[PDB]
């Protein structure tokens, strides 16, 4: 007849914020696939790859509370002279060298990765808003092959 | 020649059940991302957020053994007045207050988290079935900001 | 010489059914775009928007095995009083309230989303068949603006 | 007799808006095929390609609520000097350089891609309206070959 | 007063080429409807259907750069014995067997689908040029009924 | 010398049928423009518009296999009391209400849209045949203005 | 005996209007072939080609509801200084430069393409009415060769 | 004033290669929907299904470095007698038995899944190239119903 | 002023190897979720479950040092007659009986769990490599319900 | 009746601090898997492996008490000349020699391990903050193989 068995476990992740908007579930933790890049494209300091787009979706926006939103990213910089270039990290072996990841805001400029220098402000509408961003590779030398993964956290400022 | 090195470890997790179906490997321990919710949407007792879907997939179902499946959820309720509201838990500091997680079955009704009140039955077909569920935030008063993680186990009943 | 590099990954999804027909690859996981709807069109209980069509294609149909096909849909209903209205789900913030998605079969009637009430039967021919459906918005009260995404699974019955 | 098998999944996308018009399902997410452009046409700063037309269809318009509509586009600018030139993005390799995409409104003028500077207002009629736009390539230098894809979001202002 | 709502997304597709001509936007991604064909017309190896025409349009052609163009097609061949016959592909079920698609160039000869054997050259005029092609069904045996869809990419050589 | 560039893609669509005839390429996916209709000609239940013709062309007919052909249509009917009236569908907003599309066979009678009630048979000749049909608007009440688009698939029966 | 096969699809396009007339099916979406024009005919600002006539047909007109009809056209103007000259569009390469398309009403004057400046009113009669227009090329400088396609929408005002 | 809240995390994935081409971001990790297949089509050893196409896109190709590309696939074989048939894997219950996935290269031959046997070579152009492949189901016996998901990695060889 | 508090502890784990490759951080200690399995699928000696895939990723591979890699697994065998069946272990109570875990290499054969019988060799590319494996349940008799957790270590051999 | 048995013991670990933030429970005692590293990478003094990221999560932050946080790490340095290289420790036998673990702050610089030299200050927001760090291997000579585990203790400074 009726059979009951142990099923499993569910974990719920989320955050309550006091802010004019709320970040969408699909934007709080997202993966941006950059694909591959040739070393010939990163052969000296300052070379950059092509860009890949990624968005931060804000939901439930209330323009009476704030009309503008900006984003600031925080992560490990590749070195002291490249504070806007995000260092690679996956494993102790096999990462590309002399390459980092740059995050560009909607003005096309790379963002400083100190978690305190915000992107250019974007006017909000009520409800859903989408903040565009780009990610690319930046060479701090003659790039050598390997995995090129990186991580950053972001915070949103509402004015 | 052949150089051999120690490589690492693999842990296998699973369960053998005497039941008409088996829970899919992706459903036995899943994370549901709710995203953010504004405190302005949880400003008083009984206010609820928007919903996020999640599923429990059953595999290898044999309807000659059982024609219907139901799910019961078990977790720590927020208080004895709200038995269908899951208390938040991630750390001793920084969680939201006056907010819990509610799990709704396919009828849209919040489920009691006592591990014994089963959801509305769903008719099974042979092979794969997908039992739908929703999660949302439920305010037990005026919500304050903070992390809003929660956990629950579930069991499956077959009739 | 031959330069070999790591390329990437490919995931294959599919299913083997014992049935007179097989659901087409483009029908197993389809997105239906509804567009926007004005709140003024969903201003009170029972108001419905305009409809959007979507099809379920069946391939390799063998009418010697089954002459008819029907579809049942399973999803989270908006509440217990509206069992043919799909609840909205994208994120914990920013969804429309008092609105759900209704799925209509080829008779124009909304389908119960219990995964067991099958649509009106359609006569099959050998080879390809196209079962038509419509999706519309159903207002359960005075609708408020926001995102209006929803999901549902379906099963096919052959007679 | 009757055989029931697992079918698939349907995803519904849409939005409820409080506005004088609703954006048509075929305009909320559309692809504009620009075709090819020769580097000889984009050999210096300020060179532009030929234009390609695309529309934004507004449905169910209510001239009593608002009589004019305008569109503002938001995306990543190619650089601070060209705030009306959309930067290219598909992948980390193989995009054209020194080229971006310009969006022109019905007066022939390129729109600033800040999400805040709206196009020239267009008088609405009741029901269906079609806002015309053009897209073209803009060279910020001597263009090099590659994939020229770009994305932008848009918001509609009703007055 | 002005009410502003979130509109939608626009995706732009294109390519910058260093070539004498540029492929027209209507020709970079086109659908060729072949219609139906009877198995009676495809009843043994080497049987062919009637042909459907399709063109590739080249814009902005500068004969001072190249006076001739040719097209090579790349796709999956049906087997090793028919390298000029495109394999069918739509879905894991319901396709015709013993049939493929042949692409004839302007001389009536079926093209090899290796992406390296170019069609017979066509003389270019300045401006717009239209390269004719045909597609037909080719039977590798007694053909059986089913969907018959196929895909192929093409490249253009300028001489 | 030869400059080779990537050109684009071609998709081929078609079907192999085991039948006395084959539907023409221009008749498998056709758009019937009905034009405009005044609400004043659709002011009450049962009011019909003027008709527009459309044909389904059958090719390669062999009357030794079948002498007669008939067409059945399938779509979403406007309601359960109006099984011969096709429902409108383009977008969640902006469609006409209380109006549907009626398809008439060569006797001038409206066809049931269940995909199973075939039209009156038409005697075939060898080779090309042209089955005539009409489409008109049918008012199920007092029609309101808006878009009136609709969709139907058809099947052909040979006897 | 009887064999049934999948036939195809039919799309119905149309509109329900609350107006004194209804636009004919042959005029809602028509192509106007202008032919060719020599660059010698368009060698400086203000030069115009010869005219090509096109009509908008109004059916079922009810003179009791309205006696006059006028038309307004909407499209992308070539630039700010020529608001009555339609900018060209087919593709990113190979369009004529310094040329646009002008639309003249029955008084011979070019219409402003803002969707709001209506043509000269024409007295209606009951039943069918034909509203004459002309299209011509207008040079905004020394024309250069290339494709010269353009599109516009129109709305009809009844008084 | 300015309220700042914790936003979320972004994960960047990519790879720097010393190669003539770079694999496109949409091809490093792609899902191939095969759709359903009937057991009737897979009823004995050697029976195959219909094919689904998929591509591997190579970007920024430099034919002065390599004129040709080939692809090798690595995965778990179904058994020792079928090294070109990919074993199914999603979960410990509910997979189809006696079925695997075959990957065919552009010649129609199934590839050996040892990550060392390369597909037939394809001639490259500068810039974007699209290597075609197909996937299909292969029966090693009388296939039984169930889920049929499979995975393979691939490497690219340049010559 | 500056408040300083005791924060916590960080434990770093890793291994320096003299080898051609280095095992990836995500592959030195990974968990493999098998999901549930029914006793009905394990009702006699030699019955197996469906498989779940898992990979061992090798980083920073230098093919000049070694061209092939193989993996050997070591754990507790279920008994003397089944040296390729890993025994279950979690706790003194509640484990399934007559079931163990089987690890298959890329040829689909089950591996002997003695840390000395290596899987079939896989050809390496420079940089990142992914060795595929599968895990399934194996029945040594009529399986009984309970937890089914198992552990194995592995070594890598480079040739 | 009711059987009562001795169950077990629960140990509770935590800390009360007087500070603007509180360290998250998952950050007070965390393991960082570095993976393997080849000796060929650490072949002389000053060689470094690739990096692995680890975070210190601060909960419940109150920016009115302090707006900046910094971290200082304490552990046994490898020798007097390398005060920013953490000595390895797990057991009296089998550790790697000439290698240690380096901890890098968000500026990319290695942190001195005296417990008193704090990383670069990071601006906080209210609630949850995440301080990014990286860990890598550093060679103080020709590295030799063996286990490479290390432990460090950290303290947080709030200004």
């Amino acid at each position: 007849a009726a059979t009951t068995v142990n099923g499993g476990t569910v974990h719920f992740k989320g955050e309550v914020v006091n802010a004019a908007c709320a970040v969408d579930a699909g934007s709080v933790d997202q993966t941006v696939q950059l694909g591959q890049v040739r070393t010939a494209s990163l052969a000296q300091e300052g070379a950059t790859s092509s860009a890949v787009g990624f968005n931060i979706q804000l939901n439930d926006c209330d323009t009476n509370v704030a009309s503008k939103a900006a984003v600031a990213f925080l992560g490990t910089a590749i070195d002291a002279g490249h504070t806007n270039v995000l260092a690679l990290q996956s494993s102790a072996a096999g990462s590309a060298t002399n390459v980092g990841v740059q995050i560009l805001d909607r003005t096309g400029a790379a963002l400083t990765l100190d978690g305190a220098t915000f992107s250019s402000e974007t006017t909000l509408n009520n409800g859903t808003n989408t903040i565009p961003f780009q990610a690319r590779y930046f060479a701090t030398g003659a790039a050598t092959p390997g995995a090129a993964n990186a991580d950053a956290t972001f915070k949103v400022q509402y004015q």
